């Protein structure tokens, strides 16, 4: 019952969830004459709530915020975003008018700042090498090597054996590595590796687009990304 894009109309946004006080958040966005579909993901932390990535756009990250409130009625008080895309960070300034502390990498931050996206007010520190892990609330941020960008980050939620890939990780049904613009296709495959050394007890993949698996969605990533390099 995960939501898909002709399930989700542009500007509304779906919670689904994962595990007890992990859930995904959803949405859909017009892009280069196309809707797509996005992931990011909620984490509860005692009281409050740690977003990673907003809902792609000024708009679906203020709805994002009303159906948290709704549904779960915890405030969220910080967000990191995984890279430095509009899927990542639009809607970044939303959020820190509400009150929530948003961060993201020194390189997310210069990179968002010259591509003239939004920018986070913090930056996290200890994520500059690939295999770096930190602490932040209750996850564990990954930094697995250049993938899709070289900024990528991933997040894994210890209590539940979740592990959010963003667009480091592809779903299942994919064919191919989507928008390599900004990717490193030679990196990339390693980098997955990285990610399956670190996390082999994880239960549960959530791609940055469509639909979560199980561990498959890592190996499948290096496969896809390493036929469409050829
Ligand atoms: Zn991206
Ligand atoms: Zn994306």
């Amino acid at each position: 019952e995960y939501p898909t894009v002709n399930e989700i109309p542009v500007g509304e946004v779906r919670l689904y969830q994962i595990a007890d006080g992990v859930w995904s958040h959803i949405a859909t966005q017009s892009f280069d004459g196309a809707v797509y579909p996005s992931n990011g993901l909620i984490v509860r932390d005692g009281d409050e709530l740690l977003l990673i990535d907003t809902a792609w756009g000024a708009k679906n990250t203020a709805a994002l915020l009303a159906e948290i409130e709704k549904q779960i009625g915890l405030p969220v008080t910080r967000a990191v975003s995984t890279h430095f895309h509009d899927d990542r960070v639009g809607g970044v300034d939303v959020l820190r008018a509400a009150g929530v502390a948003t961060y993201a990498s020194p390189s997310t931050r210069r990179l968002a700042e010259a591509e003239g996206n939004e920018i986070p007010t913090h930056s996290l520190e200890g994520l500059s090498s690939s295999g770096d892990a930190v602490r932040f609330g209750p996850v564990e941020l990954f930094y697995p090597g250049a993938a899709h960008s070289t900024d990528n980050l991933v997040v894994y939620v210890p209590s539940a054996n979740v592990l959010y890939g963003g667009c480091a990780v592809l779903e299942l049904s994919s064919t191919s590595a989507g928008n390599v613009a900004d990717a490193d296709l030679a990196e990339w495959p390693t980098s997955v590796e990285r990610i399956q050394k670190h996390y082999p007890e994880a239960e549960v993949v959530i791609p940055g687009h469509g639909l979560p698996g199980g561990l498959d969605l890592l190996q499948h990533t290096a496969n896809v990304v390493k036929a469409h390099k050829n």
